[PDB]
């Protein structure tokens, strides 16, 4: 076995596990809760990280240098930019951008800063699993690029702009840079969404409906996951 | 003594604390370069985290965990958006909020997401301790707020919608990702930061003449704060 970190941002993202888990522990640390359970003969460590870029950076810190999280796998829910996918779809991230990571007025590409790249990918032999475990569970999986920033994206324009810049498939505030830490500290990172709205008009009306069971579908895919680790 | 993190963004910020260092070793961690020496009874970390939240972010929590930093001082350049402050001079940050943190599409203010605050606190024995630095060696120092954000603002238009929202006296992309891991992790943080442009038009023009010199008056005084440590 190994030591596995899950990871979300909204508390909706990760109970519906602790549900599943029934017996774990609890650590207090960093303003915040960390979960400990076993699960097979893995060891995991889980937390919902609160939103936005900070704060889950800070979180997958946290879960590798302090807990000694050798994988982790992020799961939530996030905003559709490619038409074919409908609400309650599951998405994986090949790579993901910071869309609002922005010094373009000095020359570079927007998402870029000197020493990083635009793109971070996730792990192949994680990503190759989750397909493994798609096909073996009769369940859609789609993989593609996702766009992170700090902002909930809820305008067309908006949108439109983003997806055509960094041809992304779908948008949220924490996989980014989930997946930067976990390469900064070589450990194999898996991302995966499952969409709540199409981040248009009415996306926030959309999100606070179908959160509660998206955030369900991603949670037990990842649970599978650890099966098959 | 204690374990001293000194911690800024770009290599300008920290290259003139390790010229006067001399004597450091280097150690390759998180995907950057972690640098440590003695100074008085003192053990230093030094780094510069690459630009923005989630590279700040990074390097604060690997500081703090994986090297044991008891204190942590920021050190770097920022944009004026108070009219008073002329480039060069000193600004130290009582609190910080992200102008780029939004969620107000579910009506909470710019800059709040649940679980944490809008504004985060430095340490007020540490600013005090600035305050007493800057007597003695006869340097004008400034308290304020400080907005930060994923963004170079060069624009008159959002320099003054942040400074109207938050009553921001400058602008930067390290200071409240800092502040907060620090405030997290229980560490005491100081904020400071030397102005480089006006952060409206041609802003990237006076950043480029004016970083090397500014990063240089940011850098010194930190150091002198280490001496009172
Ligand atoms: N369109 C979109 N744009 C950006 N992100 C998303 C997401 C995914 N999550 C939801 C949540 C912000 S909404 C939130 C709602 N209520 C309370 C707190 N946060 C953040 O963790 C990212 C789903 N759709 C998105
Ligand atoms: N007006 C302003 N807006 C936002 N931030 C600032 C800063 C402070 N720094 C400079 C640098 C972005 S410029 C940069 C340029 N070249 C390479 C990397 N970064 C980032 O670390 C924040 C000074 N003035 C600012």
């Amino acid at each position: 076995g190994m030591k596995i970190a899950i990871l979300g941002a909204m508390s909706e993202e990760i109970t519906p596990l602790l549900e599943t888990l029934k017996d774990y522990t609890k650590i207090e640390h960093a303003n915040n809760t960390y979960y400990f359970a076993k699960y097979k003969d893995h060891e995991l460590v889980l937390a919902y990280s609160k939103i936005g870029k900070v704060n889950s950076t800070l979180s997958a810190s946290v879960m590798i240098e302090k807990f000694g999280a050798q994988v982790l796998l992020f799961t939530g829910v996030a905003g559709a930019f490619n038409p074919e996918l409908e609400i309650g779809d599951l998405l994986y991230a090949t790579k993901l951008a910071q869309y609002d990571l922005d010094i373009t007025a000095f020359g570079h590409p927007l998402g870029f800063v000197p020493g990083n790249e635009i793109f971070i990918k996730t792990d192949e032999k994680l990503n190759n699993l989750a397909l493994e475990v798609a096909k073996e569970l009769n369940i859609k999986l789609r993989a593609g690029i996702i766009a992170t920033g700090d902002e909930f994206i809820c305008d067309e324009a908006k949108k439109a702009k983003i997806r055509e810049i960094f041809n992304a498939d779908a948008c949220e505030m924490e996989g980014a840079s989930v997946a930067l830490v976990c390469d900064a500290l070589k450990v194999p990172c898996f991302i995966l969404r499952a969409m709540s709205d199409k981040a248009g008009e009415k996306a926030e009306f959309d999100f606070d409906e179908f959160v509660i069971n998206s955030a369900k579908i991603s949670a037990n895919f990842v649970l599978k996951m650890c099966e098959k680790l």
